[PDB]
């Protein structure tokens, strides 16, 4: 119906807004766009499911989201990778992983700060009638 895209054009301007504040933050400037196979050869290797904030932007723009927790799906997967090829006691990758962490709790707390539950609710019982 015509009240529900609106409903979903809400969230997306909402999860627009969210992830614009994250990719301007300079400690999530690594998490910004696909990891380049000529810069990091050995990534493919071991990240089966690559995901970025510039995917996550292109998603978004093809109504892939209808539900924020579509939406963090994403966002855990790109924390999860990053653990996943950081996963040494190395300063390098303990830098990785803690900017990693630090992009999943931010997200998760702009959420439950800015995100009303009933509009969450309403996005997704739209999405559980389809
Ligand atoms: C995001 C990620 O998992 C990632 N991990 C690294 N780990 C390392 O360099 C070694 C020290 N473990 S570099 C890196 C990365 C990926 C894209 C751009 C960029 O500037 C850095
Ligand atoms: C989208 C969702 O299911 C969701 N997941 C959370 N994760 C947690 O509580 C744990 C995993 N940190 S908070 C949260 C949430 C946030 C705001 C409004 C709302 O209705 C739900």
């Amino acid at each position: 119906s015509m009240q529900e895209e609106d409903t979903f054009r809400e969230l997306r301007i909402f999860l627009r807004n969210v992830t614009h504040r994250l990719a301007i933050d300079k400690r999530f400037r690594v998490f910004t766009k696909p990891v380049d196979p000529d810069e990091v050869p050995d990534y493919v290797t071991v990240i089966k499911q690559p995901m970025d904030l510039s995917s996550v932007i292109s998603k978004i723009d093809l109504h892939k989201y209808l539900t924020v927790k579509d939406y963090l799906r994403d966002i855990d997967l790109i924390c999860s990778n990053a653990l996943e090829y950081n996963p040494d006691r190395d300063p390098g990758d303990r830098l990785i992983r803690h900017r990693a962490c630090a992009l999943r709790d931010t997200a998760y707390a702009i959420i439950k700060e800015e995100l009303d539950e009933d509009f969450e609710q309403l996005c997704e019982e739209i999405q559980e009638s389809r």
